Parts: C-alpha cells; structure tokens; sequence
C-alpha cells in the first residue's frame, strides 16, 4: 500500500552442501533501479550510416551501418557474473568446485516510487521533487520470448556490480533488416569501391511492439511484481582446463637411456633410429616415427582463417573462432585471435573514482591449451624427402597472393571429423552467463559469448517504462509532441540465481593452481579512502583435468 | 486504493483454433484516455444555420442547418476496426478466414487519476499539477439503450488506433427535432428560393439527460469499473467477394467451333444463327437468343437514382445506395456513386508526423462486382426492330427534361422482387463494426455503414465526465457561471471483442488474391525516424466465392 | 501434419497471390495448353535470435 513496503533487500549468496559432494549455490542480488521517462513515447525506425569513415580505402572493418527500432521501453538485464558474485564468492567456486550447473532464475520488482520534478524557476532557479502517489510504473515480462533476444552484456549494459550503488536499466532497441554493399580495398586502391546502403528487403521485415505482444502490468507504490521461477535446460560447465596437445596423448616412447645425473641438460634418450622404430603413423610412405609423426587418435583444437571478415546481406563481419592462444608464446605481446576483449565502465569494474571516459578493458587469456601458434605450422609436399627443399614447403613465411603480410595460415582451416574442443570458460565479472540458442535448423556446437546456452527454454526479457503522465493540455490530433509532467521512478529489483556445483578432488601428488589474494593484488579487493571501488577480472578453470 | 492499481494493460489479440476449422478471435484493446472538465456544466439546445451558404443558388447540397443538444458528457466509442486489429492481424483474418461472427463485447475503466492545474502566475507564469486524491470521475453505461445511438465513427471520433498513443473521448451531443424548407435551384435561377428554418414540431420533442436516465458511478483513484459481457445477435459477415454478373450465370452456350491455335484473336464460335438457337428468353416477341437476351434466374444488383437528394421534414439528404462500381471502368478517374469515402486525422490513420490540417481520405472500391456502368444501359421500344432507330431507344446520352447533363440513368430504378445483393464489406481501419437497427416497423435489408447490425440487442453507450470540483465561493442562486477548480482526469480503458471465424478452403486449381507486403507498400507498416506512424486502409473480401 | 502460423509483428507478411502479371500461368490456353510455374515456400520471416 502507500506506507507499506512490498519487499525485502537480499544480496546474500548461500552455499548448501548436499550429499556426495554436490553444493547448491543460491545467489541473491538486489539493486535500487533508477528510471527516467522516455525521450519520446514512440517506436522510431533509425538508420546509422558512417559511410564517411569507410569512405577511406582500407577502413572496411570500421563499418557501423545498420537499421534498428528504437523503443520507449527499458530492458532490465542481469545476465553477467558480476551481478551475482563478488571476488570472494568467485574464489570459492573456482578454487573448490569442478563443474557448475545453472538451475533456475527468478526476479521481482518492489518498493516502487514515482516522483515528479517541479522547477521553481527562481533567481537561482529551483526545483522541488514530489511524490506522484497515483502514478504507475509499467512492467512487461516477455515470457514467451517473442521479442528478439538482446543480451545487454555485449555492450556492458547490465545491472551494475555493487549492491550499495543504485543502478539503471538500458533503453531497449533491436535490429531492423537492411541491405548494404561494401567492397574491401586498401591504402591506395585507385577509385572508390562500392559502399552502398541498399535499404530493406520487404520479405525480411518484422516491426515488434511490446504493447501488442506482452501483457503489461501497471504497478503503483502499493504494488509489487514477481516473475515466477524459471528452470533452465543446460549442459554443465566445467571449472577445469585441459593442457594436453596432440603432442601429449597416450604412451610416450620408451627411453632406452635415462639420465644418470641431475641436470637441466641431462636428458634421457629414446635409444632407436627414427627410421627403425615400431609404432603407428598415418604417413604410409615413410619409415620415420617421431613425436610429430606418430599417430594420435583425433585432433585437439583446429586452425581457422585469421582476421577474416565475411560478407552477407548486411555488411562485413568478423569470422568467430572457438579458442585463441597464449602461454609459452602469447602474452599481451604475443597477441592473437580468438581471445575475447572486454571494455567497460564504472558500474562494471572500471575504478569508480577514476575520472576520464576511456573504457576499462582486458583481453582474456584462458588456461585450456586448445589453440594454435600459426608460426609453427608448415605444409610440405607428399614425397617427404627430408631436409625439405624450399619448394616442397609452404611456411607461414612465404607470401600468398604475393602479399608479403599474408601467409597460408591466415586462410587455413583444419576443422574436420576428428576435431575435439571444449566450450568457452566463464569470464568473471564482465561475461554473460546464459544465451539463447539460434532458431536455425542446424545449430552451433557452442556460443563464444556464454558457457550456458538454453535450448528449449530461456527466461523471457523484462521491460520497464514510466506510463505517460499527461498535463491538462493534450491533443491527440496535433502533429506536435505530447507534453508530459517530468516523472521518474525508483524501484528495487531482487533476483535469485541457483546453481548446483560438485566439489573437486585431488588426484595428483602436487598441488593445484588456486586463486589467492597477495601483496600485489590486495588493494584491488577493498575500497579507497574516497570510497573508490574497482572489480578486477579473474580466471575460472584454474585446475587441470586429464583429456585422455 | 490510493497506491494500488486496479487493472491490467492488454492489447494482445488471440487466435484460438477449435474443431472443424473454427477459430475464436479475441481482440484485447487498451488505451490511456485523457479527459477535461466541461466547457459548461449544462445541457445546451443549439441551432446551426448556414443559410448564407445555401443562399447561393445551386448550393443546396451544402446545407448544414440542424438543431442538437450539447451535453456536459463525453462518449467513449471503440467501434471502428482500427481500435481492435493492426495491419498484421487484418492480413491473417482477411487472407485465411472465409466468414466472421461478432460474438461479444466487454470494457472496463481502471487506474483513474484526477489532477488539478494550479497556475503560479509568475514572471514566466508557472503552473503546478497536483493530484486531487478525493475527486471523482463519473461513469454512466446506458445499457438499456435509452439514449439516442451516436456511432462516433461517422465523424472519425473513435478511440485512436495505436496502443502506445494516449487518446480522448468525444463530447457527446445528439440531434434535436427541427423543421426546415429549402427549394433547390441552380446557377442563375432568378430570385431567391425559399430557404426557411421553421423551428420545432412540439410533438416531435425529446430532451434527454444522462442524470435522469442512467445510474451514475463516481470512481475515485482507488475505484474501477467494468461493463459485464454483452453478447451480440448478428448474421455472419462473409470475407469473400462475388464476381458473377447476370451475364455469367449458368450454362454458357455450347461452342460449335473451337480455336485450333493459341492466339488472343483465336476465339471459339457458337456455331448457330442468333435467330435459330434453342434456349429460353423473356422476350416473347423475338427469336433472337443472345447472351444479353437469354433468360437468367434473377438479377444480381440494381439501378438506383444518382446524385439524388430527397427531402423530408428537415432538409435535403442524399439517397443511399447499397453498392458502387469500379473495375474495368472505374478507378479514381472512373468515379461514381455508391463507393464510400473516409476522411480522418492523426489518431486514425493520417500520418502522425504530417503537419497540416487537411484530413487524410480515401474512396473505397470493394471487390464484389454487384454495381453498374450506367453508360452501358439502354431502354428500347418493345417492337425490338433491330439496328434500333434513334426514336426507339433512350440512351444514357439523350437528355431528360431538356437538361443536357442529366439522362434517364440518373432517375432510374431497377430494384424489384428478383434483386439479389450482398451486405457491405468491412472497411479496415476506419469503418464502423456494428450498428443499431432502426426501431421502425419495416426494417432496411442492410446498413451501408457496418457489416454487423444488432437487432434485438446492442451494447449500450459509455459516458464519462469529471464531477464538479467546486471552489470555496459557490452560489446556486447566482445567474452567473459556476466557478470550478481546473480538474482533468486520466484513466485506462480496456475493451475485449470476441469473434468466431471459419478457415477458408481452396477449391480452384489457381491461387487466390492475398494481402501481402511489398517493396511499394512496405514503409506504410513501420515507424519513421521521427516516429511518424500512419495506418493505410486495406480491403477485406479478397477471395472469390461462386454466386451460382 | 501442419501447424497454423500466428502473426507476431505489427506489419503484414509476404504472401503468395495471383495478380495481373501471373494470372495466366494458372489457367489453360484456348488450345488447352497448360504450364506449372514454380513457386517459393518459406515466404514469412522467423526470428533467428
């Protein structure tokens, strides 16, 4: 009612150990959401044309032309790790569990408030805030998942990551079909490559409105809203990484000579001529059995074209890859393809007290060794005469198409019926948790943006909006713009995510890699004297697992 | 209560398929209605005399003299197609159903709000909007259908057609008896034809008040109102058009010679002398049996006087016709009588963002071929001597009354006991859905304004009004005008219309005419970058049906 | 076994329809010539994601 709270704040995550090493994690998240009336009360169909930028030859990848529908509604998105767990909780999961199961999701809106800004344009022009007791907040839960799915995490537009900092929802918008043509070129490409925005295929047109599709709820202060419980359908997420390469599968060669003394140079030695060894290979015309040569059961990882833009009906797009590299060879310097990069703000990790508008960012280098060093690759003529002769080898060094900065690895693809790979690991806190599968006949084996894809059913999106607070003057037949009383609303959002985890078991003599605070990272987990806060990202499949 | 919503927004239309190809369409429509206090709090008896305009000889059809009662109440009217279905839904009905049944209607008022405009006549004179928590909205549902029936759609004064655009009701007014005399004339008619407004026949006088006739409900914020469910009584509406003319009924003549070759000039030929054929005619004195001559069972359509004004007790009025023409001969250019024309605003189809006050309009050319080409008509003397002789023929070309721009077709009438016609097709979105029958001994076979006429029972009209918000000073015996606090109200209106439809079945080898989006109309179904919206009208009996 | 479609957008869909340009492809010739022009089948859109 008016003087009665309709809800409870809860940002406690509970861990409840079951039988046989199964835990049931239930993450409670609560926020104060602030929401403003819409720019307009209309659906807008807008095109973005940065033709001018692509107009420079060699800049095609800078393409941003698209059409979208702008709606008067806001999206409440809470699908990002940082919304549900803190550095503390993450350590617990990641250091002690071995697999994660996303079970359910629930969210509710309570303690709604609507105020109206009245400006007493005085000397020092003043403004009074008053409560509009009979005003309504509009809530719409698209549970039949009618509207197109728009995960706010790919834009760092989720609820914020700190329970003691109010937040806001994002203006909901969705892609509208368009046709565009852009021919690639390079620095000094004579002429002006076609760069055309053709428009919309009429048979690809779908204009959606919330009002016509979802039931809308008006909540006044006294009201409250609650989604019920949604159960997901998803394969479990592993919290361990693999490290074995094709090169480390199965029985190693028996060493006929073993070091007699300790010493970084006291190697053991297979004792047999590479052309006189027993074993299996798939090199029917050779007697050489080496570790690069001996037969392995399948292939771990695959090679895919790099910095490959493909083009369809709407402009060029980057070809995605399931895993990047990093390790022995790649660090920030040994920079490659396949590793994701996250850009974000003060609400999701960028230091709170930091002044300046450059996003905060990071490149994620996983821990499962399933990628490639293209630099180590080589194709070689089937005769296999060995110190191979410059024209019986194709090295990542020889140029293709006569371009000196392109080699066969950039167009290379070794994916096939023997490829073995793993799904993507969780990215705390900026990563998305779940994703909607494509309603495509044949589906993708994975999604590079979320470890959890719900197939048959996903929770629907939640839309919110201040209903129109009209003034005394209102003429629906005027070609003008509806005049409204400046209204805004504050409401509390409470969400509940439940997971099921399994506890890890030691299996080696040696200890495992664990997340731990230390003298160098310590200050990243506590506030500043100013109260500045930051949320440094962390890794998740720290412990090893044997692949075979 | 004060902080409690009393209703739900719902603008979802559901289609629920039953058994044996029957669907049950249930159209939900929700709007935010804005309402102002009345000009006056009185019933006013006003006369409209544009005598000055008719004062010009040859301008009688420009007559607007009438008397009416102006009431302090507003009418909430939702009877227009556009209120319940969108272009999307219409396509579904119209392309796949074959008949429509209007079953029921329900409407309710919720989330009432009353505010009072207070002006702080400052430098820049300001005004504060405040909630009047104890104020009341007045609702009256004339369910015994006492008040005279006034379908707001004949004036394009229904609720608006878009769920995300607030609307308003119309000021309710009704006709009051008057006596007027106007003698027709023409350009250069010597003198001044009588043009008199005689006044009111006392025995034809009926002054109606809402207060004395319907129970009035006062709703405060906490209140709500709901009409219950009303069931209509109406014959079904066909969603198909007929195309057969008297000329296409029954057995065609047997052709004794058939084209031997393909070719737009390779006709087949009856092989028999028109005066030597077998068959039936109604031309007792002739042996000629031709397609214009051979006997048909009845007549499809009829001829009626055109641009015929008739006069009774209150001025001249246009004679109505059940179907116009168009097709082979009439388009916008081959303009005729019988086809309706719709004029409307931004709330009902005129492009939203368009500046300018000219109504948006359209002439509806149906698809059932049941009209006439008066130009093809001819009367001919009974002797039937054939190359008819100028004085044994009356052609649409010879003048009547010596007027050269008048021919016998303008005064012609071929309606009779063999006339077969069809009711009027639905006009989406500007057309009215249902209409009240005349409480006349003998009733009209159809209504040219709605496909559905409810006989025995119709839903009653809904009247709304802000109750008087008096100030401290109020003297009922002052001959002045009551002074009120500037109050206005916003409330949500929710209506529910249920239909029953039957699914169509193919019966020909060839495909049917279907409504479809295309590169030329596409942009009429999506918003502008400005958010401009428009609602182009559509046709409804697209598929053919055999008449006989 | 088929399932009936449901509208989900404000705007109409692409439908197959006869028209003044294709009309004569669906009826015989004075000679009785017949023809059977091919047609498309997934005319309406579906959202992928």
């Amino acid at each position: 009612g008016v003087g009665i709270s309709t809800g409870t704040f809860n940002n406690q995550t509970e861990f409840k150990f079951l039988e046989n090493g199964w835990v049931e994690i239930t993450a409670n998240s609560s926020r104060l959401v602030h929401l403003n009336m819409p720019e307009s009360e209309n659906y807008r169909r807008v095109v973005v044309n940065n033709m001018d930028k692509t107009a420079v030859n060699g800049n095609m990848a800078l393409d941003d032309i698209h059409a979208q529908i702008v709606t008067p509604w806001s999206l409440v998105d809470a699908n990002a790790w940082g919304v549900w767990f803190n550095p503390g909780d993450w350590q617990l999961i990641v250091n002690t569990m071995s697999e994660l199961h996303l079970v359910s999701f629930e969210q509710e809106i309570f303690n709604v408030v609507l105020k109206t800004v009245s400006e007493s344009a005085t000397q020092p022009p003043t403004k009074v805030y008053n409560n509009d007791l009979t005003a309504s907040l509009m809530v719409a839960l698209d549970s039949n998942n009618t509207m197109p799915f728009t995960p706010a995490a790919m834009r760092s537009e989720t609820l914020g990551f700190y329970p003691w900092k109010p937040t806001i929802p994002t203006p909901w918008r969705y892609y509208f079909q368009w046709d565009r043509t852009l021919i690639p070129s390079h620095t000094g490409t004579s002429g002006t490559p076609t760069n055309i925005y053709h428009g919309t295929d009429p048979d690809d047109v779908q204009f959606y409105t919330i009002e016509n599709s979802v039931p809308v709820h008006l909540l006044r202060t006294g009201d409250e809203f609650a989604t019920g419980t949604f159960f997901f359908d998803c394969k479990p997420c592993r919290l361990t990484h693999t490290w074995q390469t094709n090169r480390a599968l199965g029985l190693p060669p028996f060493l006929n000579s073993l070091p007699q003394s300790e010493g970084a140079t006291n190697f053991g030695d297979i004792g047999v001529q590479q052309d006189k060894r027993r074993g299996v290979t798939q090199m029917g015309n050779t007697n050489y059995i080496t570790e690069a040569t001996i037969m392995r059961p399948a292939e771990v990882g695959y090679s895919a074209p790099y910095y490959s833009f493909e083009a369809s009906t709407q402009g060029p797009f980057k070809t995605p890859i399931a895993a990047g590299r990093g390790g022995a060879q790649t660090d920030e310097n040994q920079a490659a393809d396949g590793n994701p990069r996250y850009a974000f703000g003060r609400q999701h990790g960028q230091k709170t007290t930091t002044t300046g508008e450059t996003p905060e960012r990071f490149t994620y280098i996983a821990h499962q060794d399933t990628g490639r060093y293209p630099e180590g690759d080589w194709i070689q003529n089937i005769n296999f005469n060995l110190p191979v002769t410059n024209d019986n080898v194709l090295l990542p060094t020889d140029p293709i198409g006569g371009k000196t900065g392109i080699n066969y690895t950039n167009i290379f693809n070794t994916y096939g019926p023997l490829t073995a790979l793993n799904n993507v690991p969780p990215v705390y806190p900026n990563g998305q948790i779940w994703d909607k599968e494509f309603d495509t006949d044949l589906k993708p084996r994975l999604h590079v943006n979320a470890p959890f894809v719900c197939q048959n059913n996903c929770p629907g999106q939640l839309f919110v909006k201040v209903a129109p607070n009209l003034t005394n003057e209102y003429d629906p037949d005027a070609s003008a713009n509806m005049s409204r009383i400046v209204t805004y609303s504050d409401f509390w959002w409470k969400g509940k995510l439940v997971f099921k985890a399994k506890l890890r078991a030691s299996h080696t003599w040696n200890p495992i890699q664990q997340m731990s605070i230390n003298v160098d990272n310590q200050f990243n987990y506590v506030p500043s004297n100013i109260g500045g806060m930051k949320i440094v990202y962390e890794k998740s499949q720290l412990a090893p697992r044997k692949l075979y």
